[PDB]
């Protein structure tokens, strides 16, 4: 092809919400209904500030947890711990094994995977992730967060790939929209068997039954 490449040959995965579970947002949904507090009070709490809130600083790496946590206490504030809330989810959280797996799929057919995800830096699971993918981006290790149009530009760098030969599924809609723009294959994760029927219908890779 010399103009143009519209076979996958990457695919990119989000951590949260794709390939572990719990994202935080249900998280928060969760103990929003657990205490009895207004719905989405925590949610909003969680984002205030937008690309200059808490929450943004800590994935880009800016701040660390410890700094977050009474910044958030704060957000909540404009007799619950979120030390606590968050400590009790992390704890918990999960590798979605048929996600994994259909990862583990497509790089055997010969895929270039990658996990790109924001995160955050915890100054007080990803090594067993880390041998099954090609590249690992985090956005505090990098300073970037998705949705900026940069750490999709980062992205392509380090795949060495253009856009349309690359395949991303996340659970948040904002973090596609940049990819989508740029001409990648975006998926929306909300329940892992609709993304996977999806996922083997833009691969041709059989990754069901
Ligand atoms: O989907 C995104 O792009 C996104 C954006 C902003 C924050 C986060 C985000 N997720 C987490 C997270 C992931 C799993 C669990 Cl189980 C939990 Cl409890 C949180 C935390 C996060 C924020 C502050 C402190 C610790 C984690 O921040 C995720
Ligand atoms: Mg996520």
């Amino acid at each position: 092809n010399l103009y143009f490449q519209g076979t996958l040959r990457a695919a990119v995965f989000d951590l949260d919400g794709v390939l572990a579970l719990p994202a935080v947002f249900g998280v928060l949904g969760r103990t929003e209904e657990a205490l009895a507090l207004p719905r989405g009070l925590l949610n909003d709490a969680f984002q205030k500030g937008g690309p200059e809130g808490a929450t943004t600083r800590l994935m880009k790496g800016e701040i660390t947890l410890s700094q977050w946590i009474p910044l958030m206490e704060e957000n909540c504030r404009k007799n619950f711990s979120i030390k606590e809330i968050f400590d009790k989810a992390i704890s918990a959280r999960k590798i979605n094994r048929p996600m994994l797996q259909a990862a583990l799929m497509l790089r055997k057919k010969g895929f270039t995977t990658a996990i790109l995800t924001n995160t955050w830096l915890d100054d007080r699971l990803m090594c067993e992730l880390k041998m099954h993918f090609d590249f690992l981006i985090e956005s505090c290790q990098v300073g970037m967060v998705k949705p900026e149009p940069q750490i999709y530009k980062f992205l392509l760098d380090t795949l060495k790939a253009s856009p349309s030969e690359v395949v991303f599924l996340d659970d948040i809609g904002a973090n596609l929209k940049p990819a989508r723009d740029l001409g990648m294959v975006t998926i929306l994760v909300q329940d892992t068997d609709t993304a996977l029927k999806e996922l083997e219908k833009v691969t041709g890779i059989q990754l069901l039954n």
